[PDB]
């Protein structure tokens, strides 16, 4: 039962359960947990568990969408310290893309 953090396996992994892997929390659950994000110290608090689950809220229009839809957000290729650039994104229509460049440009995965 390895963790999984990947592009295509959480894409997968979404695909399949409808949901995310439980190694990931919220920001919400994180801060409670006494993380802060200015102090990086995410793996401090949670060794080993990610964030994922979050809302990205497509205020852009970097990704497709209406109103009625929403969009998560998901860590990938996390290790350690702070949130970083790789990160999943997926609708509740099961629309997946990815971005590795913090939300300038996405492309089509699923």
């Amino acid at each position: 039962a390895q963790v999984i953090n990947t592009f295509d396996g959480v894409a997968d992994y979404l695909q399949t359960y409808h949901k995310l892997p439980d190694n990931y929390i919220t920001k919400s659950e994180a801060q409670a947990l006494g993380w802060v994000a200015s102090k990086g110290n995410l793996a401090d608090v949670a060794p080993g568990k990610s964030i994922g689950g979050d809302i990205f809220s497509n205020r852009e229009g970097k990704l497709p969408g209406k109103s009625g839809r929403t969009w998560r957000e998901a860590d990938i290729n996390y290790t350690s310290g702070f949130r970083n650039s790789d990160r999943i994104l997926y609708s509740s229509d099961w629309l997946i893309y990815k971005t590795t460049d913090h939300y300038q440009t996405f492309t089509k995965i699923r």
